[PDB]
């Protein structure tokens, strides 16, 4: 059961409980390119960077922000 906080480059929050679930529901928030999945599971550009600021590589991913609530 777990939840998540999502910030956007400008400080627009939303919280959910599965990122890819969110990110297949959302794709009018993000650009076109960075939302189409792929193969290597699924994997688009933002959920892979969402991921990696998850794995705290880095603080943001395009100015997306992520935590784990």
């Amino acid at each position: 059961a777990k939840r998540w906080r999502l910030t956007d480059p400008y400080g627009k929050q939303y919280e959910f409980s599965n990122l890819h679930h969110f990110i297949r529901c959302n794709n009018n928030l993000f650009t076109r390119k960075d939302v189409v999945w792929k193969r290597t599971g699924e994997y688009c550009n933002a959920s892979a960077g969402l991921q990696n600021v998850v794995a705290g590589k880095s603080p943001a991913w395009k100015g997306w922000e992520i935590e784990e609530i």
